[PDB]
């Protein structure tokens, strides 16, 4: 018997390092494996790999994680799954305060 936190105090750790999720951690590097877990939409996929190698993908960034919000705890898990295979010098710095 073991209980959860909230989506907003999950997320809250992530997004806190935001400025250096933006930079490194593209959207459109995990498009297949977020869409594969359901916490990514068809319609956020199009969106991400509208503005794919622009700048603007680094505000989208900033943005997905209100979208991923909306989807907390399956979100968090899925994310921490593609940053633990693309990015897992960034997940274990991120998760190692």
């Amino acid at each position: 018997m073991s209980d959860y936190e909230n989506d907003d105090e999950c997320w809250s750790v992530l997004e806190g390092f935001r400025v250096t999720l933006t930079s490194v951690i593209d959207p459109s590097r995990i498009t297949p494996y977020l869409r594969q877990c359901k916490v990514l939409n068809p319609d956020d996929e199009e969106q991400v790999l509208s503005d794919p190698n622009l700048v603007i993908r680094k505000r989208k960034v900033g943005v997905l994680l209100d979208i991923l919000q909306r989807t907390g705890h399956k979100g968090y898990v899925a994310f921490l799954e593609s940053l633990e295979l693309y990015y897992p010098q960034l997940y274990k710095k991120v998760t190692g305060k």
